[PDB]
């Protein structure tokens, strides 16, 4: 039974200070995500999904999904879904959270700088040696071991170069991609799986059938980062009800517009009780997925994976 | 206790045949689907589906939509859904079925002249004064009171204007509708309704405020009546389970290309067991909804409702 999820390691790095990061009970499960679902809500406003595709016999399998905890309104900034190294500064607003985090943040986005800049700031607290130093080492070193793991380039780190993952149809079947591949390839290996845990392609193709999930993008990748945005017009509806929304901060003063129905709808919705529903949600998709045949992909260990 | 299932009223001619229309439960739900769900599955390729569609502060919205049972190789007369009363002929295969519903999909399409046709022909036997003339007067009334039901048209129909349904967007934004209305508007009322019913609209605009619930199109009309395609590219995958699959004639050979799959993936499914699932479904979207202020939309009756 181990917590996989990275912000888990928050701790204050008073001492005195009793905290418990709290996380979804996926955290203990043992598969692609580094990250729980309360922690991905808070932070990178997704929620956690399954897409179990089935085949036209009785077999089938399930790949994992996010989608948009964005609303309609939301513009600019706020649309940004996953923020690139340039500019999760500004889209996380690092000045009003836990120094833990803050670190994970710079862990994940490699600034060593701000990391060591951490560390500086801490060393002249007066129980610093005692038992702040340990503190923040012990979570650096989680984070670390995290990250190490779902980044290809280290140290006998297992790599799947039999799946091709492009966020560029129209050059991926060219076996070559775009734009949005190179900013993918910028980002950090736990940031990349994060992508690849989350964002499903909207074409897939096994051995040489194309399987087309989806024949329109829910959001794209650009030089801000992940977006969760709509690249033909207007942005699609979405209801951020709450259940999956919490005051994390009980004493921050916050504003939000809400869209409200009005009318008697009970009885519309028990004349439709009887019918099977669709939900409303909306998913991630972007791109062109290709799996060789002879890929073991039904492993259910993990493995980092890149285009060769 | 009605069955308002069109098709219900199926029985053959010959009075020595004991013959039942298998109509689902949901032949009893007073609502807008005046055809049940086994019959829609059967005639037109569609699964009856809700649009639970909600705000954000505790209010539910029901909606109908239908689902797709077309794959991603089907083409022409396989694909169309819904088709015209030009080639509706063509696309079911009348002489294979029986007279009754025969009938009954002439009636639905005006095609008075074979209407006439059965008539005739059934006019000269044994017990056509005795008992086949009543059995097909019956089945024959009964359709019509249903497409009278759905039809605007008829003698102090009531019919609502305080909607508006257009299935091209483009020309929907000044009202116009183009030429994918002026192709909806020549079928019957019963058709129109089936079409509203089933088809939910990308946009919805209820007092000016514009929900987007899907940006692309996963349904297409046109002179060939409702086709289950796409606005570009390759068709979307479609798993056709035999859970949906229904063996009417068990004396009819025929042959299907299905997939499958290989590898154990029970491993994976555990794997994702605690996970939330988004179905892999292919709904049906198409047009643009506007809501007047005014309206009246909430009531659980049936009105034949029409663009003025």
């Amino acid at each position: 039974r181990v917590n996989r999820c990275i912000f888990a390691s928050i701790v204050s790095f008073d001492a005195c200070i009793t905290y418990k990061s709290p996380c979804s009970p996926d955290a203990y499960h043992d598969d692609g995500w580094f990250i729980c679902n309360n922690h991905l809500i808070k932070r990178f406003k997704m929620s956690k999904m399954v897409l179990p595709i089935f085949d036209e016999d009785d077999n089938q399998f399930k790949m994992t999904i996010a989608r948009h905890l964005v609303g309609n309104k939301e513009r600019g900034i706020k649309r940004i879904l996953i923020p690139s190294a340039t500019n999760y500064q500004d889209v996380f607003n690092l000045n009003s959270m836990m120094q833990a985090e803050q670190l994970i943040f710079h862990l994940i986005y490699n600034n060593e700088n701000a990391v060591n800049t951490i560390c500086d700031n801490l060393k002249y607290t007066e129980g610093f040696t005692s038992n702040t130093q340990r503190v923040i080492h012990s979570v650096y070193a989680t984070t670390k071991s995290i990250l190490d793991t779902t980044n290809p380039n280290t140290f006998c780190s297992r790599v799947s170069r039999d799946e091709l993952r492009f966020f560029d149809v129209t050059n991926a079947r060219a076996l070559r991609g775009g734009a949005g591949d190179q900013l993918f390839n910028n980002y950090s290996g736990f940031l990349q799986n994060l992508i690849r845990r989350a964002v499903a392609p909207e074409y897939l193709q096994i051995d040489t059938e194309e399987l087309r999930f989806r024949n329109c993008a829910t959001c794209i990748i650009d030089e801000t980062g992940l977006v969760a945005s709509v690249p033909d017009g207007p942005e699609l509806y979405n209801p951020i009800r709450s259940s999956d929304i919490m005051r994390s901060q009980p004493n921050r003063l916050q504003i939000r517009n809400v869209l409200k129905f009005e009318g008697d709808t009970r009885e519309l919705d028990r004349t439709l009780s009887g019918y099977e529903e669709y939900p409303t949600y909306v998913p991630l998709f972007l791109g062109y997925q290709i799996i060789n045949s002879e890929n073991n992909f039904l492993r259910n260990d993990f493995i980092p994976r890149a285009n060769p």
